[PDB]
């Protein structure tokens, strides 16, 4: 209950490095990449396309490990 996971506050494009302006938190199901991850995303890339209101998932993100 209340642990808040990473959304995609933008469209964020295929194999495009993080910034802080795509990355907001809300608490959503299922869960995701906990919130408090945000700071060390920053310059990962995903592998797939992640649309506006997508909870980012592990496997979304190359080189995620929790």
């Amino acid at each position: 209950a209340n642990q808040a996971s990473v959304v995609a506050n933008q469209l964020i494009p295929i194999n495009t490095a993080l910034t802080l302006v795509m990355m907001r938190s809300e608490v959503v199901t299922p869960v995701g990449i906990p919130a408090k991850d945000i700071p060390r995303l920053v310059s990962m890339q995903v592998n797939r396309a992640v649309p506006l209101g997508t909870t980012l998932m592990p496997d979304m993100v190359k080189g995620y490990a929790a």
